[PDB]
């Protein structure tokens, strides 16, 4: 069973979903207009839930986090990276451990790395610290929602409308473009160095939007950190291959 609710985090209502009694708290940070609701089904469901506590959060403008509608300034990660943490706290959770996927993943590098004594673990797949030009034909190949996959955009649509989904997805692709022109097109690659919890990297070899070079470079640049290599993984491991997944999550957290 799984509770739904909101809490007030630096001036906005933050949407969350949370279930288990474990003593180990979780934090599950979702992608990309992502959300609990379409990200993390099956962890909310069967991660363990007498080992864990799991809670999976709606960044602003994402999700049920509405409003504010989604805007991207230069320091969009890093303020969802606050948001996050500052959630957990106001849950009292003492110390947590960080799920991150792509966007979530780099927000979660961005807050292991800034509040590293609240953060034990984390396990993050589909992130990347920088763009470089073979990322750009990427992000700019998926700015138009229309071309989008129909198993992949009927759910944001249902959540957002069309809309709002098509215009925040244009928005980030241009919040992203931003990055490209600032030095080594860095996104948290100055962070990966601070991270002093232990990490699992997770990257499907088959992962159509993040080139394999991008899991290399912070599992050689996040000190101590573990890459787990899935030959058969795309970029939704977690949901095409969750079993699988959640025991190895599972099994790096305890
Ligand atoms: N779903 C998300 O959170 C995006 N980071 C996925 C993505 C990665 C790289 C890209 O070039 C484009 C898209
Ligand atoms: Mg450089
Ligand atoms: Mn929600």
């Amino acid at each position: 069973s799984v509770t739904s609710a909101k809490v007030a985090v630096n001036g906005v209502q933050l949407h969350y979903q949370q279930t288990g009694e474990g003593d180990h708290a979780v934090l599950l940070l979702p992608g990309m207009l992502g959300s609990g609701e379409t990200d993390f089904g099956p962890q909310l469901k069967n991660l363990n839930k007498k080992l864990f506590t799991v809670v999976a959060w709606d960044p602003r403008g994402y999700g049920h986090s509405r409003p504010p509608d989604r805007d991207f300034p230069a320091d969009f990660f890093e303020r969802d990276a606050k948001d996050a943490v500052d959630l957990m706290k106001a849950l009292k959770f003492k110390k947590v451990s960080l799920l991150g996927w792509s966007d979530g993943g780099i927000t979660a590098l961005i807050a292991a790395a800034k509040y590293p004594s609240y953060i034990h673990k984390m396990v993050i797949w589909g992130a990347n610290a920088y763009v470089t030009d073979e990322d750009s034909m990427i992000y700019e190949g998926i700015r138009d929602v229309s071309k989008w996959s129909e198993r992949t955009r009927k759910p944001l649509e249902a959540l957002y409308g069309y809309d709002y989904f098509a215009r925040t997805c244009e928005k980030w692709v241009d919040g992203i473009r931003q990055f490209k022109h600032l030095p080594d097109g860095n996104i948290c690659r100055h962070l990966l160095p601070r991270v002093q919890c232990p990490a699992l990297i997770v990257h499907g070899e088959k992962d159509p939007l993040v080139p394999r070079f991008h899991a290399d470079f912070i599992h050689k640049h996040v000190k101590g950190s573990r890459l787990h290599l899935m030959p058969e993984g795309k970029h939704n491991l977690h949901l095409r291959f969750a079993d699988e997944f959640n025991k190895l999550a599972e099994d790096f957290l305890q």
